[PDB]
């Protein structure tokens, strides 16, 4: 039932959040609120996490393992990194396909909770906005 899902979605979250530097940036009530909303997920190596052109309704914090980003300047994102923010900020479709490189643990943040986070923390909202710009900049360069 729903109770099992709620426990499964949370049971790992606090342990894993220590691996997200972005959230060292948060007041404690804000961090706890966000951690309750996060959902921890493990994705097997090779599996697609988000696909270019599809709608985006969440973003992801990498907490164990790594992902591969298929862009003009391909990159790997490991613990502490994040992806999926661009679609949440622009309302546009996913701009690149991201796949598990090794088996990867992620903390998933749904759009509503991303908006609450950004409305709560100007520092963090700006980090997301600048990260999206950086990534667009990387894409623009051969
Ligand atoms: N377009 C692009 N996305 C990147 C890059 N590096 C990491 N990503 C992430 O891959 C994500 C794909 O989905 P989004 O467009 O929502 O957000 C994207 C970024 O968070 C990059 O160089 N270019
Ligand atoms: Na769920």
């Amino acid at each position: 039932g729903s109770q099992e899902v709620r426990r499964g979605d949370f049971v790992r979250n606090w342990q894993l959040v220590a691996a997200v530097p972005l959230f060292q940036k948060l007041g404690p009530a804000v961090l706890v609120e966000i951690v309750r909303a996060l959902r921890a997920r493990t994705v097997p190596a090779g599996a697609v996490i988000c696909r270019i052109g599809e709608p985006g309704d969440r973003m992801f914090f990498v907490v164990e393992g790594s992902v591969s980003v298929a862009s003009p300047n391909p990159s790997e994102l490991g613990p502490g990194a994040f992806f999926g923010e661009m679609a949440l900020i622009s309302g546009e479709p996913r701009s690149a396909t991201v796949s598990a490189a090794t088996t990867v643990s992620l903390l998933s943040l749904h759009s509503a909770d991303f908006q609450m986070l950004c409305s709560s923390s100007p520092e963090i909202a700006e980090i997301f906005r600048k990260t999206a710009l950086e990534r667009r900049g990387a894409d623009a360069s051969a």
